[PDB]
């Protein structure tokens, strides 16, 4: 079927046209695709060779990994090989065909045939048995918990729920308001955790947790506000009232309070009540306004009031239920339980080998030794099953989120992809936390153009040579700033001194490797004063006091006057030249403070000349 | 009352616009239901069971089982059960053990050994073999790509090709120059993508793919540049003329123009003409003045021409053939076609699973949107297949780079690790992007040594022992610098404040673990001026007026203020500043007025005990 | 009205109207025919007859029906017709069975039972054992080396030995002491490599091992001083004195000098003596001062010296003990033996493939050109056998560390995790270096809130709106600083001139998403000077001059002086604005820097009205 496209959208008469045609041949191809369909059910002649039908020894069940399956030409052969061999084959004694097959492979002998069989098929089998165990089991009391990444928040508020978006991939997590009435605000954030986004949503509980349905290639939210379900979707905007949209609300637990709660793929939901009842529902026959009611489970009050072990964490699967326990610091210890929905217990796990700033272990180890879990969630993706646990780490004020998970052994993979996606790839600084140190011989600092920093030693900044004259002995710092889309860089300069002064030299450098030239743009030199003035070596400018070319500083100091051309003073004063303009004429001015002899001297400093002193 | 109404036909783009994107669906379904229809009917490998096939009887068989029609498995089974109860027949079964021995692993009454020798080893190399292969499936249509890394690039323009190097682990990208002869750039880059040099190739062409071969541990790229291939090794150095090659053409392609593309060894060049044909050929042939071609593959004009689909990059296998689509947008839809050297097509994939930075999948989530399918290389290395796939990403003159690979299970450990060696390991900041906070407990300045930022809040702002009072009673900042090779640190210190000013200070810190000693700096402070002045108080200077210590601070105003402090009925706040610090505890000291009304100048030299008097 | 075409309003409609139909209806048409196919390639009952089934021959089907490609009907028949005609023999005993029995899974005939038993299981032990083989192989001299981790220091000499915590999994690495009787350092570290404390052990001798015990929660140090053992714990203190404690120093090493080193358990340890002979010992036994020797290895004298090969780093296992070679430049070679507690030397290992800066293995792509072997630690957690290798890089007082790793298959993902915890996750530039790029189609300054750098062109400038006047044309940048709890950001904008002024300003910024209100603060412009003054124009400041508004900038030029309120000076008087009070009133200072006329004129700007030039 080859069809048009491209379709002029100008030309009246050739769109037109070309619909009809493009109909007419998608007409055409229907036709023969049905036709081509009857002929290969019915009477084609050639329509299967023996090698891609697939024979079954024995029915039991199609179990996944112990197949009976056969290849037709495969079993015809062995049917072959057994007649003829049965045609073509010379009896012999029986006793000794009984005894030497007695042996088995490793060279004991045994009286029946059937215990060597028994022995050596119970070895391949065991040993097969461990490798399929290894492959596909989810034990959660072998596996060792791993940090995936940190969520983003707003404000000093501490978590309570979150949860994956499967089509975008997206992250929510919601905070408890701070108003009157208990609300809860939500938030988008990016695969790898980066703020959006945010609803305000008042009365809405504490927000334990919420409901999740995808309509549409769509998602929509199921929260019990002032006694409504409502279903919504997400928008950046300001609060959601009720009665705008109908209600779905169940007969039944109408009076007593419900949170509802989704599993990962959305299909199942259930509601967690006051007393302590969660029940499995369907959300189809919830939008048919039919109650149906499948498992429950209930769960002891020791767990439930936060004055004995809080209520944090709820997740659902297939055949399970997840829940956790309180406060989780060195008290109350918080763990985990996992239900069936028969209402059996199976196993627990206490959370204490966990990965923290300083080493791994529990509160202890890490920030302000306070330590929270808040919430749960499980989600089985392309095969693969992981459980996350959500953790509030910081202080009272000073909060910060991070989330681990449970793995199978693909486990996060991708996962890693997603946090390598949005990190830093560019070195600036060393892994220890130092910084670079100059390679061997630089000699001008346009050399150096590569981007972080970068710290010299006294010895190799003696090497350094087109350098300003103020930088000379001591230690300097480099810290190049990012750049530019040409690969261009601004550069900075600073002076390592306990007592003087720390001065700023910043540039732009052109390395112009591809079409454009070398440059280097003009000296700035920023302004500051310290608790130590800056001393002069006449030697250093000739002793001709307009040698000073340098942008505005200031000095100290009688002796080094007396060698000067100015005015002799008997005290000493700064220079400072106050401006520029077109041909290098800089606006020289120097000082006297006290009045004893009350001067303040300034002349327009020509490259050349110079007018007058005078007051 | 109501005349008719009649509109422009430009209000009409839309709807049209519409109709193309679906016309171009309903193709793209036929297409794929005819692919798996034909895969279907000649080369799936399980594709029905014997329970679902009927079988009509002859008149001889009709003698033995007396119906008409049976299913397959019931037949076969009826057959091997004759076959068997007639070896019964010439036995005398009177013999315990073998009786014993035929019952299988699961509980079955069996005829003969047969029965349950060839069930139980069966049951076992069925599971057994499909351990096997679960460790050597290596197809395209089920595996999702991972990121990798970012490329750098040196002008504003998009990339076209890479490739990486067997020996050192380098990359090397081309970018086509805006030349009125088109040429095209070659960059060397680090084995995680920084830049490290470049080479001009002028008037080669638009650069869309490019030659590898080996000679003695050295690399040798191979262009048709004015009809000369060339032969040569890369440099820092500038312009290559082909006067200085020798040429190795064949006179089959001569005055055709075409591209070369190698293998991840470089043992086997291939070469893609105007003609859209690709062919094989070897490269000891052609140095030996050899020719060769041993299969072809033809290309249908639709991904040929800029006004269909246009063409990015290619990439060949010891048994397949890779060749790649068209924009990449929502419409054009980029994908990748992977082919047989016999002239067949296998598989498709479109390209809208891809992770990209506000979200999974897509153009709407990709940026400045405009993503463009770029590149592609395939090579496999230490027993491990993977494929690469570029992309450039960004608006115009804004543009970035990315790569993508499709692995098998386990053959990626070693790049991302590659990738690892280069990046950060000490945060600077928290992951969100917010900055560290003070610990519990801290009273001392010179505690907080630690590289990074640092954010104050304000209730406990002042419950600090030191610091300057200029400072006080508002939020602060802290930002330390990054190290000293002692693990010395610079401070800064800056005010949280919305409309006075900003303030700044800097000074050097010693810690003093193994062999120095504890040790702080003197303050360095700035300047800063904005539309509200600093506000001198009376108290908390002693009203010494003469007990300001720090420095720069053009700090004054206010009427007041002025008669309590030493200077006598001023009538108005003039402001206090400091023309420079004599060393040693003196000050040049200038207090002064705006407009006249009066226009006066008050200085003198501030002793350590004592103060020569003012004068103008 | 020559352009344009127009149509009708009423037919249009029903063009639409008539075009989506169809397409509904070809929806329609692709589910039906999916629906059917997919229930013909599973679930149907009678797909196919066995007339349309094409069989092919083998080699042993073609001796029996002469053909090579028949229908499944017809070889059915002929089957149904040979299997009929069988006759076989007539022996009592059980023999026919077992000669049925003989034939294999590929259709070969054996002559006994024995040999179909031996081949088949044969045939499936050798692919089992090749996957069993698969996973628990470790075979050195085949692994592949990775990079992990860099590790902290405190000053420019190299580190020589380095060992893990298994209880809080911290890093200890030791520094060799400079003083003249060699002493050594000891650091504690973060699970990812950063600095906590240190101590010092005076007059230690080298420092290049130590042995490792762990007592009831606790970890414990035995080093060699002054001829005693002495058991420490780690402590905020600095230097050890053997004085104090006890020691077990055992009978028969007197003499000799020797080194402890500790297996990662820490069950044993054995002793490196200046001999070069490592005998093990049993902890426990040394706890109850009982001399037991186990086993012995003897080093060639050629791996001992300086001169020859120098000695870097030992490791021992349960099982076999490994060393590594001298100075691994291009000569010397670094490499690694294997040995076995019999004495036997089993594996060479040559160093060359390493992951450097800017190279997949070399020196010559390394660093400052220089690096060499430093260490061994040999542990197994979890299961998985992991083998680490050290380095020192860099050169003269620029030393660097560098980690890296030999694992089995599927072990580095909890270090990988390890190293991610404390790692960089928000994105603040690209990969290569590059400053984020202005997002297409910005208005506001104020709009762009994202932790970062931004670098703009000049176009952007051109459209934007909200920037300060003489901030006009130019290129610029944005460089915002990292956060605030309740997400508020600062801004620092920079021209980027190279001839003129790098002018910074700085303002803070409120978004309020939650409950605050957007707001912005005020300019802040830090002062500085190059080569070049501004120039003033005229036309721009509707020739007031007293009504600029920016804080220090400093102006000139001659020309525009006529269209000003200041009047026939005839040369450039200087501008600049020493203050502002407190009701916005300013303070404006005009200068002229000669004497040939020299003046200072300065008037109050107050809103509404100014007072007289003055001087």
């Amino acid at each position: 079927v080859e069809l048009d496209k491209y379709l002029p959208v100008n030309r009246e008469e050739a769109f037109r046209n070309g619909v009809n045609k493009n109909f007419a041949k998608i007409e055409q191809g229907f036709s023969q695709r049905d036709a081509v369909m009857n002929s290969h059910q019915t009477t084609q002649k050639n329509a299967h060779d023996t090698e891609q039908i697939l024979h079954y020894l024995s029915d039991k069940e199609k179990d996944v990994y112990y197949h009976s399956a056969l290849d037709l030409k495969h079993y015809l052969l062995l049917e072959c090989s057994r007649i003829s061999n049965l045609v073509l084959g010379a009896t012999t004694d029986q006793s000794v065909e009984l005894k030497e097959s007695r042996v088995d492979l490793e060279g004991k002998a045994h009286i029946t045939l059937y215990g060597r069989l028994l022995a050596d098929f119970t070895r391949l089998k065991n040993a097969l048995d461990k490798l399929i165990e290894l492959e596909e089991s989810f034990d959660i009391p072998k596996i060792e918990p791993q940090f995936w990444t940190e969520l983003g928040g707003i404000r000093n508020v501490v978590q309570q729920y979150f949860w994956i978006n499967k089509l975008n991939g997206r992250v929510y997590q919601t905070q408890s308001d701070s108003q009157a009435q208990e609300g809860f605000y939500i938030n988008e954030l990016t695969p790898s955790g980066h703020f959006l986004g945010t609803m305000h949503i008042p009365k809405g509980g504490h927000g334990t947790s919420l409901g999740v349905e995808y309509v549409n290639g769509q998602m929509f939210m199921w929260t019990n506000v002032d006694k409504r379900l409502v279903k919504f979707t997400f928008k950046a905007d300001t609060k959601l009232d009720a009665t705008l949209l109908r209600d779905y609300m169940p007969s039944s637990v109408a009076p007593v309070f419900f949170a509802p709660v989704s599993d990962w793929k959305g299909e199942k939901m259930a509601f967690r009540r006051s007393d302590g009842i969660i029940e499995l529902r369907d959300v189809n026959d919830l939008n048919k306004n039919i109650d149906k009611v499948y498992a429950q489970v209930t769960i002891p009050l020791e767990e439930r009031e936060n004055d004995y072990r809080p209520m944090q964490g709820v997740a659902i699967s297939d055949k399970n239920c997840y829940w956790m326990s309180g406060w989780g610091t060195d008290e109350n210890i918080g763990k985990v339980f996992v239900y069936d929905w028969h209402g059996k217990l199976l196993d627990t796990i206490t959370l204490d080998n966990l990965t923290q700033v300083t080493g791994v272990g529990g509160e202890e180890y890490a920030s302000d030794n306070h330590s929270e879990p808040e919430g749960l969630f499980f989600t089985e993706d392309k095969g693969k099953k992981v459980l996350f646990v959500g953790f509030s780490t910081g202080g009272t004020r000073k909060r910060h989120h991070k989330i681990y998970g449970f793995s199978q052994r693909g486990g996060l993979e991708r996962y890693s992809s997603i946090v390598r996606n949005g990190a830093q790839n560019y070195p600036l600084t060393r892994g220890d936390g130092k910084a670079h140190s100059t390679p061997d011989g630089l000699t001008k600092l346009s050399d150096l153009t590569k981007v972080g920093s970068y710290y010299a030693q006294g010895s190799d900044v003696a090497l350094l040579t087109d350098l300003p004259v103020e930088f000379k002995g001591v230690p300097l710092w480099i810290d190049n700033l990012p750049a530019e889309q040409h690969n261009d860089v601004r550069q900075v300069i600073t002076r390592r001194s306990t007592e003087k002064s720390m001065l700023k030299f910043e540039r732009m450098i052109n390395i112009g490797k591809a079409e454009q030239a070398f440059s280097v743009g003009s000296w700035t030199v920023y302004q500051s004063q310290t608790t130590r003035g800056e001393f002069i070596d006449a030697s250093i400018y000739q002793n001709k006091l307009s040698n000073i070319t340098s942008p505005k500083m200031y000095m100290t100091a009688e002796n080094l006057f007396t060698d000067h051309p100015v005015k002799n003073g008997n005290a000493g004063w700064f220079y400072e030249n106050s401006g520029y303009g077109v041909t290098g004429e800089f606006r020289q001015t120097i000082t006297i403070n006290s009045s004893l002899r009350y001067e303040v001297y300034s002349r327009m400093v020509f490259a050349d000349r110079v007018s007058e002193w005078f007051v």
